[PDB]
């Protein structure tokens, strides 16, 4: 069902000298649940109910979002890519995941959580993924109406129009949800994001870490590098695939499409799929770990 209730209650462990927030709730092999950008384990909410009792079911925040601390100092070079992924890699390995892990990612979830997936591999039971950066990608894969702000929030204007305007929580991520968000979910979106200034500047750093036409290099290469792994990996593979979809000309999809060993549904949404379909996701995230746990 919708609904505004966070799915649990937020657990704290000390990584690198900051605090970072998760939810893990249960017992078993875990389901980690991994949220994008401008979202965090809240995403997932109305989504993890469907698969209580198939395992150990973790929403972690991402540093910088949610209910995770802040960077300070921050600035233009804080939150890159490989920082994020520096403290994700530390707060997963101790969560104690064991070699039988469950990935559901979307977004920069998709992109923290492939590229771990590919260097933990021998402890990876099955992939789930929805709005994937699965590939480099180029200017023409955006749809032409949303090139001009991608392009801007990776210019000089992105600093306006996130540090002081908070366009990314207050326009973007409702913008791509046909449901309009509640004021209670806007609420529990906008907390991580509530001061003017370097609060929000996770939201501006992620657009600009887009793997475009070649820059920024490091996460290009990044990218490169599990895109071929996962076209070749046996590993079991949930697409969750978005009608009528969003920010994209169908490219990465057909990509997507050559990965072996993978079964694709579709759901009804936008970009931010798991706030116009979470029971249709929930079901089939948990069908698929019901197939992988019998
Ligand atoms: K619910």
């Amino acid at each position: 069902s919708l609904g505004a209730k966070p799915f649990g209650e937020k657990k704290f462990i000390e990584i690198k000298g900051r605090r970072m927030a998760y939810i893990d709730e249960g017992t078993g092999d875990p389901i980690l649940f991994q949220h994008g950008n401008p979202t965090s384990s809240y995403l997932w909410r109305n989504i993890m109910p469907h698969c209580a009792g198939l395992g150990r079911l973790i929403a972690c925040d991402l540093i910088g979002m949610g209910d995770s601390d802040k960077l300070d100092p921050s600035g233009p070079e804080r939150y890159a890519y490989a920082e994020h992924r520096d403290y994700l890699d530390a707060l997963w390995e101790a969560l104690d995941l064991g070699d039988r892990v469950v990935l559901v990612v979307h977004d920069w979830g998709s992109a923290l959580g492939f590229d771990w997936a590919r260097r933990h591999r021998e402890r990876v039971q099955g992939i789930a993924y929805m709005e994937a950066i699965a590939m480099p990608i180029e200017w023409a894969d955006f749809p032409e109406q949303d090139r001009d702000l991608f392009q801007a929030f990776r210019s000089q204007a992105g600093e306006e129009l996130v540090l002081q305007d908070n366009v990314f929580v207050e326009q973007v991520l409702p913008g791509l949800i046909l449901r309009p968000l509640s004021e209670a979910e806007m609420a529990a979106y906008r907390e991580p994001f509530l001061a003017a200034g370097e609060a929000r500047r996770p939201t501006l750093s992620w657009p600009r870490q887009i793997p475009i036409a070649g820059t920024p290099a490091d996460v290009v290469a990044i990218a490169r590098d599990y895109a071929g792994w996962l076209s070749e990996s046996p590993i079991p593979k949930l697409f969750i695939n978005a009608e009528p979809g969003a920010l994209t000309t169908g490219r990465m999809r057909d990509f997507c499409r050559t990965w072996p060993n993978q079964t694709e549904i579709t759901v009804a949404g936008a970009f931010f799929i798991q706030e116009d379909s979470p029971d249709e996701i929930g079901a089939a995230i948990a069908a698929f770990v019901r197939r992988l746990r019998p």
